[PDB]
């Protein structure tokens, strides 16, 4: 054992020792309890980020903890490899996205290996390989036959300068993000998953997930957005039927979740595309213009409520079926065609959006709900205006006095008795559109034939291979310009036919990769039956909150689809979910000649030519050029320091501030750990660790054993139960502090010192395995992973007794107890 801690010496040896042992290469071992720990696999975009290292260290702590506890742990890693970045690099550097993707995969793989993650690299998948994506093409074809996947026209944002389709997130005031040209809205046929057939299932099964953070579950419920409401029909007034045809000339139909307030309706609102808007706009240019601007909008869902609500009166009227009052129809920009009837009623007194809209336009507000003795002011919204549970009806004639549910059913009955309405269940959830007009993605296994239609590719013929010898240009997705790809024969009649050239939403790869890891070389299905039965579901999933809605929903959806096909036998893919925090860092800048700021990367500054300006701390990103390269942290200090800093700086959910002093402190503590073992061995070598009856130990050594087995209990509860790793590390530091202040020089003192150190290096092994593996080998000759996780010695927690009273009519505890 050298005197000085040199991580570049020991970290490669430990990694080779673990790999030669095949500790992380696992099989379907029925004689060991399985544990599947999974971190959200990365985009291979070149280099690991510091947040990558935080995520995968967290995964590795939990994985190593269960390993030391005797679990057969699978911790797989792979590459979410399709997507836009490789096409961007291919337009920048003039290389093939596949060449760029694979070179990044190899580099990032070395990075992960140098960090010592206990990963089964024999289960590695790369989603851009045909061996992977053939199976999602296969699932596509099966669902297409059942109609769960279907084709229908949708509207897209066509950028006419860049010559490709843009998401709403890439449209800024109607203009493409890069080009700057006005977007065109175009209707093209695309493919959809009928995820709405699974709405109630995906909502209800959320209640099974007792170990999910409740905010993730709440976000999923709000996204599915089930509600139980009422269809209500408002008869069109005789004076308003001009230009209307069909049922639109008879009535305006609306959906509402608050039919108990229908006596409170003071106007109604329709979508820009509603027939009443069309009929009203026919002789009114201002309505025509209002409709045009609504159609030309690109309000993304995540911004829908941040949009300013606007409308225009149409001059048409409808009749409330309950009280007969005539309501003017307004066209409103917040009423969305395709969500239900594309038309709503408005009750300004008991709906905040209606309150704000009515206040802007001085539309009337009519109270029909009362709560307690609260004051109703028609000018100031109050939160009790929208209370359902604790409200009573007023100004509603027959319905006065009723609560929410009873008035609901009474309104239902009144409407049904007139044939003017009926109860109705709705979902905000939209079907999942998966067509992308992109090259670097999984081809859609459909062939178009003029006689046979859209036909799925036979399974015998899958994969439809994406040709990798392609360099995107900047004038359409290449596939549409490659007859060598799309020209083919019809698999049903053999005639002249064309392959679909759109590719799949890349969320699709990430919706089932956790099952592929169970048998990533299985050539006869998505996942082998024997492996799916053994591994079951993911026990622990770790990933960022940015994937808590879409990706998790899609993964849960795919799991039920695969279950329904008989490929798996679980309802839910992920049992426990941990959301790790972002990583932040200072920013630096220097003003430029044009009155702006040029952002300086922290690696290119000298702290304390001419200096730059220190600025505000935010998430590491290419936005303000403030990303700290994890590889430089590894080269300077070793993987163990990097791992420790990230786990000590902050609890997992909290954002982690980059800290140069924090890194140095992490390294100093690893130095201290090394010196403590070295000095313990330099005095008189290793001994058998203390065990058994501790009667006759001195108080000082009993107190060290108390602190020791207390620390083991604390750290076990922190790894397993609370998943708070920073407090586990400080608890081991406190143990070493007490050891430092204990004379352990006697025969019994050495035996207790051995016990302390053998436990400490095992307790820290999931955090810093390279140095602990090395120190454990100097202290004990058994395999660390065979010694296993430290066990708590309950006797070491028994305090000495002191009638006689244990350490847990006057009466003073521990001096007397005057019976008076
Ligand atoms: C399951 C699929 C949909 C995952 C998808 N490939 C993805 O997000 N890939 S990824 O490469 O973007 O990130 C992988 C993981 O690492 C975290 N990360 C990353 C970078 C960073 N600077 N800080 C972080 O915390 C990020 O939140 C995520 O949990
Ligand atoms: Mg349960
Ligand atoms: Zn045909």
């Amino acid at each position: 054992m050298q005197e000085h801690y040199q991580p570049a010496a020991i970290e490669p040896a430990a990694q080779k020792k673990w790999d030669d042992a095949r500790i992380s290469n696992v099989s379907e071992d029925a004689s060991k309890p399985k544990y599947y720990c999974l971190s959200m696999f990365p985009y291979p975009s070149g280099k690991l980020h510091m947040g990558h290292v935080r995520n995968y260290t967290i995964g590795d702590v939990l994985s190593r903890f269960k390993l030391l506890n005797g679990f057969n742990v699978m911790q797989p890693m792979g590459w979410d490899a399709f997507g836009m970045p490789a096409e961007n690099a291919a337009m920048k550097n003039n290389v093939a996205p596949a060449a760029w993707t694979y070179d990044n995969i190899e580099y990032m793989k070395t990075q992960l290996k140098s960090l010592g993650f206990a990963v089964d690299w024999e289960r590695e998948v790369a989603t851009c390989k045909p061996e992977y994506y053939r199976w999602e093409q296969w699932l596509f074809t099966k669902l297409f036959e059942k109609g769960i996947v279907y084709r229908k026209n949708g509207t897209v944002n066509w950028d006419p300068v860049d010559q490709t389709v843009l998401a709403n997130e890439q449209v800024i005031d109607g203009r493409g993000w890069r080009s700057g040209a006005l977007i065109e809205k175009r209707e093209i046929p695309m493919y959809y998953f009928k995820i709405t057939d699974y709405a109630e299932e995906l909502l209800n099964d959320l209640d099974k997930l007792e170990h999910w953070p409740e905010q993730v579950k709440t976000m999923q419920r709000n996204w599915i957005g089930k509600s139980r409401g009422m269809t209500v029909r408002f008869a069109v007034s005789d004076d308003s039927k001009q230009g209307l045809e069909g049922d639109y000339a008879k009535f305006l139909q609306v959906y509402t979740t608050r039919p108990d307030t229908l006596m409170g309706a003071t106007y109604v609102a329709v979508a820009a595309e509603h027939p009443l808007a069309t009929a009203a706009a026919a002789d009114k240019p201002e309505l025509q213009a209002f409709i045009a601007e609504c159609k030309a909008g690109s309000v993304a869902e995540a911004d829908m409520a941040t949009m300013e609500k606007k409308g225009v009166p149409t001059g048409r009227y409808v009749v409330n079926p309950l009280n007969g009052d005539k309501l003017e129809v307004w066209i409103a920009n917040y009423v969305l065609w395709g969500y239900g009837d594309g038309a709503v009623m408005a009750v300004p007194a008991h709906d905040e959006r209606d309150f704000e809209f009515a206040a802007k336009y001085n539309l009337p507000k009519k109270q029909v709900i009362a709560v307690g003795d609260n004051a109703f002011d028609a000018n100031r919204w109050q939160e009790w205006y929208g209370d359902k549970e604790n409200g009573v009806l007023v100004n509603s004639g027959d319905l006065d006095g009723l609560d929410f549910q009873t008035a609901f059913d009474a309104v239902a009955a009144k409407l049904q008795s007139q044939g003017a309405g009926e109860p109705k269940t709705q979902y905000r959830l939209r079907d999942w559109g998966i067509s992308r007009q992109r090259y670097w993605g999984c081809p859609i296994p459909i062939v178009h034939c003029e006689k046979c239609g859209n036909v799925p590719v036979p399974a015998d013929q899958l994969p439809v291979v994406l040709p990798e010898n392609v360099v995107p240009d900047g004038m359409g997705s290449p596939l549409a310009k490659m007859p060598e790809f799309y020209e083919t024969s019809c698999p049903c009649c053999g005639g002249a036919a064309k392959r679909e050239t759109d590719t799949m939403d890349t969320f699709i790869e990430s919706s089932w990769y956790f099952f592929r890891y169970m048998s990533p070389k299985f050539s006869d299905g998505m996942v082998s039956a024997e492996s799916a039965k053994y591994w079951g579901a993911v026990d622990q999933y770790i990933g960022g909150i940015e994937h808590a809605i879409l990706h998790l929903l899609y993964a849960r959806f795919f799991t039920k689809l695969m279950r329904d096909e008989g490929l798996v036998n679980v309802d839910e893919p992920f049992e426990r979910l941990l959301t790790q925090g972002m990583v932040v860092c200072e920013t630096y800048y220097r003003e430029n000649d044009k009155g702006g700021k040029d952002w300086i990367n922290p690696a290119d500054v000298e702290l304390t030519g001419l200096p730059v300006v220190i600025s505000g701390t935010e998430k590491m990103s290419k936005s303000k050029n403030n990303g700290v390269d994890p590889q430089e942290l590894i080269n300077a200090y070793g993987a163990d320091t990097a791992r420790l800093f990230m786990m000590f700086a902050a609890p997992p959910e909290q954002s982690l501030e980059w800290s140069d002093s924090g890194v140095e402190g992490a390294h100093r503590f690893l130095r201290r750990l090394w010196r403590t073992v070295y000095e313990y061995l330099k005095q008189g070598g290793a001994v058998k660790a203390f065990a058994g009856n501790q009667d006759g130990l001195s108080k000082e050594l009993k107190d060290l054993r108390h602190k020791l087995h207390s620390t083991t209990a604390k750290v076990s509860d922190d790894y397993g139960r609370r998943q708070q790793f920073n407090t586990a590390i400080a608890a081991v530091m406190e143990l070493l502090n007490q050891y430092d202040k204990t004379d352990t020089g006697s025969e019994q003192g050495r035996a207790v010192a051995q016990e302390v150190l053998e436990a400490a290096v095992r307790l820290l092994w999931p955090i810093v395995p390279h140095i602990c593996e090395t120190l454990w080998s100097e202290l004990n000759g058994a395999k660390l992973w065979e010694a296993g996780w430290p066990t708590v010695d309950e006797a070491a927690l028994v305090k000495s007794e002191i009638i006689t009273v244990a350490a847990d009519i006057i009466v003073v505890p521990g001096r007397l107890v005057n019976i008076v």
